[PDB]
């Protein structure tokens, strides 16, 4: 079973925004996730061709990785930084919604996660 096409990362019918929330969610919360040890098999979509899963695109219908996030927000597709935190917590739930507790996958995106959260919970108010 073949692999998807992505995860739409430009949209020119989509209205985007450039805000201070948006700035802090690529400079501070995917900068840190991204240089992170684990970060590596989140950083492009799930190869399930590659990685032999062929089941993985049966069970996960909304799939999103790093990768795109990176590229939605260089690319300024958002509108909101609620859309780009979802993004976030998508690429999280998949991960524990296809794997099983303690693989090595679901260790890595906990630690992810925690970063992640740890910035989220300091996101600016809107200027
Ligand atoms: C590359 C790697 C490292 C540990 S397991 C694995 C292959 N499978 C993967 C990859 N990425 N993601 C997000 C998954 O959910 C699954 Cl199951």
């Amino acid at each position: 079973s073949m692999n998807p096409p992505p995860p739409e990362t430009s949209n020119p019918n989509k209205p985007k925004r450039q805000t201070n929330q948006l700035q802090y969610l690529l400079r501070v919360v995917l900068k840190t996730l991204w240089k992170h040890q684990f970060a590596w098999p989140f950083q492009q979509p799930v190869d399930a061709v590659k990685l032999n899963l062929p089941d993985y695109y049966k069970i996960i219908k909304t799939p999103m990785d790093m990768g795109t996030i990176k590229k939605r927000l260089e690319n300024n597709y958002y509108w909101n930084a609620q859309e780009c935190i979802q993004d976030f917590n998508t690429m999280f739930t998949n991960c524990y919604i296809y794997n099983k507790p303690g693989d090595d996958i679901v260790l890595m995106a906990e630690a992810l996660e925690k970063l992640f959260l740890q910035k989220i919970n300091e996101l600016p108010t809107e200027e």
